[PDB]
């Protein structure tokens, strides 16, 4: 069984995306996942995308996993440098049907109150008690507290190509993060058991968030846009 | 007790290299890992490039094993389309004070007279009977069969660059391969134990070949150049 889809950018009223919150398709084609009023990014702000339909990660009949190869180009620009850009933007797998969580350094993934489980790569650019320095590149299980992190230079405005794969033979998510304007390469690799943590049916998408009200800081943001997205899974 | 060198360039006859076989620094600084006559690659060609100095990947007192990470840039001609190019070029790890072996599609790594152990991450561009469509990115250990492969399109002529880290905790072995002129990104990854598979005392490398005179075809060839090379280890103790 293979199931695919690609996006070489996003139309309105798109059938095959589910978009939460904040999140909206703007008219030149792009998924902003996080508010911008008048090119201007705003803080307390989360959104969330999500494809369409419910995709099967494992079957617990014959106990396969599926392997998948995800690939997407984002950007992020942060017009206030002073005092400090967030949240950032993670790409997750959760069961179907979920709500959009808690915002700032949660990315809207996260929900205390009822936490559902789920498997994450975080670009995070806000420094939260939990984090390493930022930005850096970070795989979550079930928590935003990641499992391995690694440190990025982002390039401001600029436009950042994404490689997740995931091989269920060695248990292997390896992340891979280009920025080709800068010519700079990212990676990061960690092990993960899908089918120990995730539900044999699952949602993948993207959410973000900007800085939370709390931080009595309005120039906590940054924007979030997903430019291109296909999406590969291969259950045998 | 980390180690690193970085090569921007190469100078002539690098007193931190060294060259066998048919490798050799041209004038405008490349490594040449295989024979270029006037500007021709020929086949029938095989040659290494080694660190000078040996790295301690793992410790027997402690068990410790390393961590590592390594960038490096090449180019890969292919001036004659048909019949098929050959045959590929590789980053390797293997005991200190080796020879090269066999040509062709061991790409100067296997030696089946005297086998000795080696890890290595091969650019494969020809299609020997144990490979599966080329080029193909490949993650080799102790043998030119394959553990782990995936497919890439070559930059023909183009700069390609390449970045292997390998994390001791976790045992795995993740290779990224980029071309900048085409934006194209190509990644595998695969668990190896190198405190398994290799001595505490190790060589760093790189080893390409042309096409083996067997095939009787003098276009089974292509350029296997190194353009820049970094490393860098971490031994806990
Ligand atoms: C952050 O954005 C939230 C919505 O994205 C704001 O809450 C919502 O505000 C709407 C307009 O005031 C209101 O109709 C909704 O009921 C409310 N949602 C709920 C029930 O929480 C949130 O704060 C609100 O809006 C600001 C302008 C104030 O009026 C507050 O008293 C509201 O709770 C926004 N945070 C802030 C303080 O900007
Ligand atoms: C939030 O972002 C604003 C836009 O960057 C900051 O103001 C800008 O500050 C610059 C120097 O840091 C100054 O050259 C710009 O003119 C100014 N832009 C405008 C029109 O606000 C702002 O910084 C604070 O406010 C400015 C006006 C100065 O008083 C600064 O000293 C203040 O820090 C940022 N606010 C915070 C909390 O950093
Ligand atoms: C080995 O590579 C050569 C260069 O690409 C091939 O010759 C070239 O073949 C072209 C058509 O394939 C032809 O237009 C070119 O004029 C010719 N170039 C030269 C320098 O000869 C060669 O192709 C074969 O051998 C040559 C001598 C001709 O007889 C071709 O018709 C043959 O296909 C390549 N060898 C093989 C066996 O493919
Ligand atoms: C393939 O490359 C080999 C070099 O690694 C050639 O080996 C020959 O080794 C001889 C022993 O020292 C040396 O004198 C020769 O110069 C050299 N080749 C030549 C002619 O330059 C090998 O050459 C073939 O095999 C040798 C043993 C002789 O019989 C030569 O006449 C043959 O050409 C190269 N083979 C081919 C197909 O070109
Ligand atoms: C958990 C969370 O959403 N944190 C967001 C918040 O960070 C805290 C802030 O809430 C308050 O407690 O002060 C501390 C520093 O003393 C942190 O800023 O706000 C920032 C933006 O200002 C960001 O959104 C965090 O993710
Ligand atoms: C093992 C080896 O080095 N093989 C090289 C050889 O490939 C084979 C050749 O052995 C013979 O059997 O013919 C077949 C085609 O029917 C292959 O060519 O030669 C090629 C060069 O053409 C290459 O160097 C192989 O790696
Ligand atoms: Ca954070
Ligand atoms: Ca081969
Ligand atoms: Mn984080
Ligand atoms: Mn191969």
């Amino acid at each position: 069984k293979t199931i695919s889809f690609n996006f070489n950018q996003f139309h309105q009223n798109e059938e095959q995306l589910k978009l939460q919150r904040d999140a909206r398709i703007s008219s030149n084609s792009v998924l902003e996942l996080t508010k911008v009023v008048n090119g201007v990014p705003t803080w307390n702000s989360t959104g969330r995308a999500l494809y369409a339909k419910p995709v099967q990660v494992w079957d617990s009949t014959t106990g396969n996993v599926a392997s998948f190869e995800t690939r997407f180009s984002f950007s992020i620009r942060q017009p206030f440098p002073r005092p400090h850009p967030a949240d950032g933007l993670v790409f997750f797998i959760a069961p179907p049907n979920t709500q959009t969580g808690e915002g700032g350094g949660y990315f809207g993934i996260y929900n205390p109150l009822s936490p559902y489980p789920f498997v994450a790569v975080e670009f995070d650019t806000f420094r939260n008690t939990w984090d390493p320095q930022i930005p850096h590149i970070g795989i979550d299980v079930n928590s935003v507290i990641s499992t391995k992190t690694v440190p990025f230079t982002l390039d401001n405005g600029g436009i950042a190509n994404v490689v997740i794969k995931y091989d269920a033979s060695t248990k292997i998510l390896h992340v891979v993060l280009v920025f080709p304007s800068l010519g700079t390469i990212y990676t990061i690799a960690d092990i993960v058991d899908l089918k120990q943590v995730l539900p044999e049916s699952v949602n993948v998408g993207f959410s973000a968030a900007t800085g939370d009200p709390s931080g009595k800081q309005r120039n906590a943001t940054e924007t979030h846009d997903i430019l291109s997205w296909s999406f590969s899974a291969s259950l045998p």
